[PDB]
Order: structure tokens, then sequence, then C-alpha cells
């Protein structure tokens, strides 16, 4: 149960199954998919803070689990 959410369009995305094995590309795919992430123009926060590029370490190397959390910033007004 991982939550999203939108930090942009103030929506929350519900208790996603995250297992350590899924890759956390798959997950970011369902985040741009569903929840309308653009890391074209967003940021992403993880627990506190922004992914990076270099952060291409999954879900199982971030830290991800039965409490994690994406958030979805960016845009115009915010990065």
């Amino acid at each position: 149960d991982l939550t999203i959410s939108n930090e942009l369009t103030g929506e929350i995305y519900g208790p996603i199954e995250v297992s350590e094995d899924m890759a956390l590309t798959d997950l970011i795919a369902l985040l741009q998919a569903d929840c309308g992430f653009d890391k074209t123009k967003h940021d992403l926060y993880y627990n506190m803070d922004i992914l990076d590029s270099n952060r291409t370490q999954s879900l199982k190397e971030l830290g991800l689990k039965t409490d994690d959390l994406l958030l979805i910033r960016g845009k115009i007004s915010n990065s």
C-alpha cells in the first residue's frame, strides 16, 4: 500500500500493492498513467524529497514498502 499524491492537482492515489520485485519504473508507469506523473515537468517526491535520474534504484533500492509514497510536484509554479 503505497501512497501517491498528486501535489499539483491535489489527488490522492490509493493503496498500491508494491512488491519489491516490481520495477520502480513500472511504478512510475502507473504513476504517469493514472497519477498524471510527468518527469519531464514534474518533480516526484519520495518520502520527503525529489527523485533524480540517478535514482534508477528501484522500489527495493529506494526503500519503498508498506508505508511508502510518491508525490507529484513540479511544473510551472513549484519547481
